[PDB]
């Protein structure tokens, strides 16, 4: 099988073992809201999780998709209830991590008590060791490789540069099949959140024009990885109604790269 040595079930089922290859835990908080299940399953085990709880990804691969069916429910006085299913995806770096939902059904608003078929992609937690805005490198620059990866495509490739001295970042996105996810990654300042993290919020472009937004934080101690996502705004057009309506699309794409080893001598 293609999933061999992909560490799927052993992640569901093995406690934290500090020997394995980090990040070893993804703490689980968009993922799953207060009071809600989700269950993950894959080759052959099951777990569930609440808000709070780790999952071990000490067990799975470095800089690929691991992918997990998932079930998302609810408790309600004894009865057990489905809210969504579909495929969820892990991207696993050394400091940081991200997941991600493809939606396959939803709970269905036209005729009550069903599951109705619906695809969407949207983007989880995003995880790992926040750098300290307050304690990152005081100049030079740092240039970072990894992917891009959005509904039914894992192949993006992300470039994303920052400029220590001048407190900002830029990049693009190529690679992506459909054409115009492949943006630029707009010049964007760091700036501290409410917990300090160092965070860099911005435009994405198109051919030269503002078609969205991204936003990524840097991980690691020694600021060795970026992670987070874009959203890319398509405008559609009536053609055939006297009446000129629009309507906006909102595509997700998952964001992860690090800087690479360089050749270097110890004299
Ligand atoms: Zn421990
Ligand atoms: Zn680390
Ligand atoms: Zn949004
Ligand atoms: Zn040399
Ligand atoms: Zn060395």
């Amino acid at each position: 099988a293609a999933d061999i040595g992909a560490g799927l079930a052993d992640a569901l089922t093995a406690p934290l073992d500090h020997k394995d290859k980090g990040l070893q835990s993804l703490t689980l908080d968009q993922s799953v809201r207060k009071n809600e299940k989700l269950k993950l399953a894959a080759q052959g085990a099951e777990k569930t999780y609440g808000n709070g709880d780790s999952l071990n990804t000490g067990k799975l691969k470095n800089d690929k998709v691991s992918r997990f069916d998932f079930i998302r429910q609810i408790e309600v006085d004894g009865q057990l209830i489905t809210l969504e299913s579909g495929e969820f995806q892990v991207y696993k770096q050394s400091h940081s991590a991200l997941t991600a939902f493809q939606t396959e059904q939803i709970q269905d608003s036209e005729h009550s008590g069903k599951m109705v078929a619906k695809r969407q992609f949207r983007i989880g937690d995003i995880a790992g060791e926040h750098t300290s805005f307050d304690k990152l490198p005081e100049g030079g620059r740092a240039t970072y490789r990894g992917t891009a990866f959005g509904s039914d495509d894992a192949g993006g490739k992300l470039t994303y540069t920052i400029d220590f001295a001048a407190k900002q970042g830029n990049g693009k996105i190529e690679h992506l099949k459909s054409p115009e996810l492949n943006v630029d990654l707009a010049a964007a300042d760091i700036k501290p959140d409410g917990k300090r993290h160092a965070v860099i919020s911005g435009s994405v472009l198109y051919n030269q024009a503002e078609k969205g937004s991204y936003s990524l934080g840097i991980f690691g101690g020694k600021a060795q990885e970026v992670a987070g996502s874009a959203e890319v705004k398509t405008v559609y057009y009536t053609k055939d109604t006297n009446n000129n309506l629009t309507l906006v699309g909102i595509r997700h794409i998952g964001l992860a790269a690090k800087q690479l080893e360089h050749h270097h001598h110890h004299h």
